[PDB]
């Protein structure tokens, strides 16, 4: 069938893992870890939007990637 979209977030973060730690606490994530094939690639899990919706949170992915230590982010499906 069709898949929903998580809280969670990837993101690549070239400044590293402490970086990685401020920006999940500045932008109300907690920080999962290191996922991807790049090393500075970061799984963030945020706060308080809503689990699973099939809402795509385009707004919430635009506020992180418009963060100069991101340079990428994308908002993650459910497995
Ligand atoms: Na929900
Ligand atoms: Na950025
Ligand atoms: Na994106």
């Amino acid at each position: 069938g069709k898949r929903q979209f998580v809280n969670e977030w990837a993101a690549e973060i070239p400044g590293g893992p402490e970086a990685a730690s401020a920006i999940a606490e500045e932008l109300g994530y907690d920080l999962l870890g290191q996922i991807g094939s790049l090393e500075n690639h970061y799984l963030f899990k945020h706060k308080n939007h809503p689990a699973r919706s099939a809402a795509s949170a385009f707004h919430i992915t635009k506020r992180l990637s418009d963060d100069d230590r991101v340079i990428w982010a994308e908002q993650q499906y459910e497995k």
